[PDB]
């Protein structure tokens, strides 16, 4: 059986001055002679060699560059294995008999004029009203409720709504919003505001980090006045031609994060249409969705379980709110940037409620679990960095596994009663040894052994 | 469970300013419910299903979208829906997961595009090679208009021309020329790639260009609404025909290619291919599910041009195939593009023979006839399209347009039969053969040896 491994990510890529090295990994009893690098615009067919160097026991390497001197900043590549008789393509969904979309191939962002401060951040979305007085909760509200979500967490806030260009006098007006940029700005969090306008609360002493939105003339001057600007749209539906065309940063990744889970875990989507969605399926989906974007990109995709257009996901699992925590390190663990929606770590319900602050109105074991998948975000690099790669989609178990240079975090997840998995051997999984560090699950000798409706992760040493 | 639909009449109609958009559906467990997907707001419109069956074993939902707001393409999916679980039905069969948003049925209402291609045969030329009136020049091509005509062909394509036009094709005035009398015989002129309005505007008015790429698309259709801008693309033209930059493209990755791989066993690189009829019809469908009805009817369909090897030639020892391609060329959705010399059996990587000696008359006659057979028939010019069966070496897809069928069933190997699946596309009084010997009797399909035959509906 034919195998094959690329992500586009160290170890597979590397910069060397002005060449992008890229290495496909090759495994099976008929392995192809040759393999071309097939590259960007024009396409080119790039040779590829084979390295004397197995990387893993099994596994043959090849290798081959692509120069950055000349071509537009998204380069976008695919892999032609060649036999004598025929070809077969390596994408970023598996083999291709037939060529693959252009815009369905592996594509890394190099120069990145991106956001990069996007990937490192964890979101936190409020609703002045319902959060914080200082029902009447202002932004002075959330500037006194900083140390909490501090300690939660949190690095970057998303207001919405926040104007009537005037900020609500409900919420403080103008005044507030700058006391709330000041006290963000010591507390080292951005402040991104839901909306010439666009340049002028990206200038001082507004100085916001970004907006939630041809259309590119918006994100054009927001970069001009503000180069780590981050310009992210609202998509209930399709955001990819948006984000294959660069007038957005970002996305709501309601298609490629968010509704899949809906399905998945609560049965469900947005027009609350019944959904029986097994583990194989939705990660084709989601494994679709991402192919339409670079690894940058990826990165940047504002992945979220609910936001104020959609029912507390809490709500939505209905009979089934024992797979809640699954969602959580699912939504801490999937490439893309988290967004909390304000109440969801203390256990918020309700369809389309004021934050309770009485503790005891709270879920303590949730809000720990967040506090928990934040800190092993911001401890591992994989976690913000890494590629991704689903290693088993069966009926109620996903595992899939991120990658960034030596570090492995694997993430199982299972919807149903216990069961035991066999992980096929896999050049991916092959480290030293795997310490748990989030739910009680086993892998034991090719084995994930995983308890009814949980969810674990464990990291490479 | 089976399905069909295709964006195109029985199965749409615009009533006043309501598209009515029909779904077939047959099986054993159906779907009680079934939500029309219609397209910057995505809505989910109520069907309702239809009491008269309109084919045995079949029932049928209906919707409408409303046409007074939105964009002009109207895209659209069908939301199977059961008490447990959704399906949806797309261009390319069923899907378990929500189709891309470009993976949809698309129908161009109003259609602003330039209606008059899909009624073309089109002849691209490269002048010094074709005509002295190696010397060739437009003054030639004037000459031999009525060999043209005789062949079926109504556009012309000149490539290359050039701002000034060769002297060696004698200059300006030979164009002009060039361009009047193919206007009194009826006939389009396009010419390769403010220089864009001023040779489509008087006294050059041509019809058309070869080729950020908005702004010179947007000017050749202020100066000439109904201007052909069409890219050469040898890759994927989604992004560019998906954004309206282009009226059409070359259609190497949804027809050349494919063909050139199933056929001939290669590609661009001139790398093997083993390609079979699944997976050449998985990829020809692929490719068109990005593109409206309308842009598919436009897409400019070839076997080689001047970038390319003759397409005879890359067949090598299995050039008997060839004839297989030229019924292909005329019958799949988009307009053929002759390249000159084609018709009279040209190869090499190349004057023409204009010599009947040194032509190949039974292959300039198939040209006659799918052209002739394409002019007489809208369903070739207008109709959807729909893959019937595709396994190993046999083809067989179906041409629909209002009550009219065009079959067609292509023989890649040795003689053969196929069982065909009860289709109710298929379900018509009886089938006339107008091109090739192949037989169709009683869900049995007899195919010649490395043959392609047409049927059309009486």
């Amino acid at each position: 059986m034919l195998k094959a491994w690329h992500l586009p990510v160290a170890p597979f890529i590397k910069e060397q001055q002005e060449r992008l090295m890229i290495t496909l990994w090759l495994s099976g009893d008929d392995l192809p002679p040759r393999v071309t690098l097939r590259a960007e615009n024009e396409e080119l067919s790039l040779p590829m060699h084979r390295l004397r160097q197995a990387p893993h026991p099994g596994v043959v390497a090849w290798r081959g560059e692509i120069n950055l001197v000349n071509g537009q900043p998204r380069r976008r590549y695919s892999f032609k294995l060649l036999w004598a008789d025929r070809q077969l393509w390596f994408t970023p969904q598996e083999f291709n008999r037939f060529p693959p979309a252009r815009l369905e191939q592996f594509a890394v962002d190099l120069p990145d004029s991106g956001p990069q401060w996007v990937a490192d951040q964890v979101f936190y979305q409020i609703f002045p009203d319902r959060f914080a007085r200082s029902y009447g909760g202002d932004l002075d509200g959330i500037s006194e409720k900083l140390p909490y979500l501090k300690q939660l967490g949190v690095t970057a806030l998303y207001l919405n709504p926040v104007f009537v260009r005037r900020v609500d006098p409900q919420f403080g007006g103008d005044a507030a919003l700058l006391r709330l940029r000041h006290n963000t700005q010591k507390e080292g969090m951005r402040l991104i505001l839901d909306g010439s306008v666009v340049r002028h609360w990206l200038k001082a002493p507004w100085s916001m980090d970004g907006w939630r939105l041809h259309i590119a003339g918006i994100t054009q001057a927001a970069k001009l006045e503000r180069p780590d600007a981050f310009v992210f749209g609202e998509h209930f539906g399709d955001a990819r031609q948006w984000l294959q065309a660069d007038v957005e940063d970002s996305a709501m990744n309601y298609r490629g994060f968010t509704f899949p889970l809906w399905g998945f875990l609560a049965n469900t989507d947005i027009s609350y249409d019944p959904q029986k969605i097994d583990a194989q399926t939705c990660m084709a989906w989601m494994d679709n969705y991402r192919a339409g974007l670079s690894h940058q990109q990826q990165l940047r995709m504002f992945n979220q379980l609910d936001s104020h257009d959609t029912a507390r996901f809490k709500s939505l699992l209905g009979k089934d709110v024992a797979r809640l925590p699954l969602a959580v390190v699912w939504l801490f663990s999937w490439p893309g940037v988290p967004c909390i929606y304000y109440g969801d770590e203390v256990g918020v319900d309700g369809n389309n409620k004021p934050f309770p602050w009485d503790p005891a109105l709270q879920d303590g074991d949730l809000l720990d679990l967040y506090k928990r998948m934040s800190k092993l975000r911001k401890a591992h690099q994989a976690l913000r960095y890494g590629g991704c790669q689903v290693i088993y989609a069966e009926d109620n178990v996903v595992v899939f596994v991120r990658v960034y240079k030596q570090q492995r975090v694997l993430v199982a997840i299972n919807r149903g009663e216990a069961c035991e998995v066999v992980i096929e051997d896999s050049p991916l999984l092959d480290v030293n040894g795997w310490q748990l560090k989030e739910g009680a699950g086993a892998l034991h000798d090719g084995v994930l052994t995983l308890p009814a409706i949980s969810a674990s992760v464990w990291f490479s040493r």
